[PDB]
């Protein structure tokens, strides 16, 4: 459209993405069904027990945002919770959102997070990327300036670093500032990512197009290993090609444009003189973080 959409009309765009694919006809063998079931798993853990504690609407609840595509699936399924919590159920002009930026962040990454923003209607808190601190200090430092802060919504799966253990709310570690951790994503397999991702039409990273399914930083981060082009390998197959066909049509108000990435970041990928399937088409989760340089 001729201006950005307003925070309601993003909400109602997630609600109305969501109960579409929530209506597709899918075998109960199927990688779209196992997404139904992890959306209404996340859906009981933001409708249920979440916002009857913490209100989304006051700065009691902040959402960690680093624009990388299990963030923004969770954005999308938040924004939907808020609608139907609110709306459709009858239980603000921005979503105060927090960024811990760092100067080895992917230019593209750096500009998505710019981009999405505005579509999003995100009030965007970011640490300064050229001071050296930890995670927790930033936190702290993001703590102080909001103390009206109680809870925080991270995009963490059971299948990243150190997400064996994790639950969908518990506190902090005494070595980090005193908040709870909301994880309503948890139980989200790469796959379930990818189709739901794919399906809703919304933009992602750019970096995601050209063979990485991992965000690390600029230095150790690659395309993936197993995404590389070969004429000698069997080729790779489309798991997902269904839900790019009949992603979720847009009007005059949800309309969204493409982005190229960072001129910064192409040169990159070009020097390396391989070619990549995009992420989407890696869905063993194993296999998410094989794109990395080799160290020690
Ligand atoms: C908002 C938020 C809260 C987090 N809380 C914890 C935590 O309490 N304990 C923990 O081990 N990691 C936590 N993490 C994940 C860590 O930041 C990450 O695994 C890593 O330890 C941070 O690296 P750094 O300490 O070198 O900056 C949290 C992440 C986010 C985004
Ligand atoms: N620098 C940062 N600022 C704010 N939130 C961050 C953050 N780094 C991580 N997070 C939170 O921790 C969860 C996992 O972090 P990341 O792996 O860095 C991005 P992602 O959205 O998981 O996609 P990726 O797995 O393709 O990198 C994110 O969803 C986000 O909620
Ligand atoms: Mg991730």
């Amino acid at each position: 459209g001729a201006m950005v959409m307003r925070l309601g009309d993003a909400a109602e765009l997630c609600y109305n993405l969501t109960s579409s694919y929530l209506q597709i006809a899918a075998e109960s063998d199927s990688i779209i069904a196992q997404t139904q079931r992890a959306i209404n798993t996340t859906k009981s853990i933001l409708i249920n027990e979440t916002f009857p504690k913490w209100s989304p609407l006051n700065g009691e609840i902040s959402f960690s945002y680093n624009g990388g595509k299990d963030c923004q699936v969770l954005l999308l399924l938040y924004l939907s919770c808020l609608w139907e919590y609110y709306i459709v159920k009858l239980s603000l002009t921005k979503l105060p959102t927090v960024f811990i930026d760092h100067d080895d962040t992917f230019k593209t990454l750096e500009n998505f997070i710019e981009e999405t923003s505005l579509r999003y209607s995100l009030s965007l808190y970011e640490s300064d990327r050229d001071k050296c601190e930890t995670m927790a200090e930033a936190f702290e430092t993001f703590l102080q300036v909001f103390p009206e802060t109680k809870a925080i919504v991270i995009g963490i799966r059971h299948t990243d670093p150190f997400g064996e253990h994790l639950k969908p709310i518990q506190k902090t570690d005494a070595n980090w500032p005193d908040f709870y951790r909301l994880q309503p994503l948890l139980h989200w397999n790469l796959a379930n990512i990818w189709s739901f991702l794919l399906y809703s039409n919304e933009p992602i990273c750019e970096l995601y197009r050209y063979g990485f399914t991992s965000l690390g930083n600029v230095e150790e981060t690659l395309p993936n290993p197993h995404l590389r082009k070969d004429k000698n390998s069997t080729p790779l197959k489309l798991n997902f090609e269904w839900e790019i066909e009949n992603r979720y049509k847009h009007n005059e108000v949800t309309k969204a444009e493409p982005i190229p990435i960072a001129d910064e970041d192409l040169v990159k990928i070009e020097n390396l003189h391989e070619d990549y399937y995009p992420g989407w088409y890696l869905v063993d989760d194993k296999l998410e973080r094989a794109g990395r340089i080799k160290k020690k």
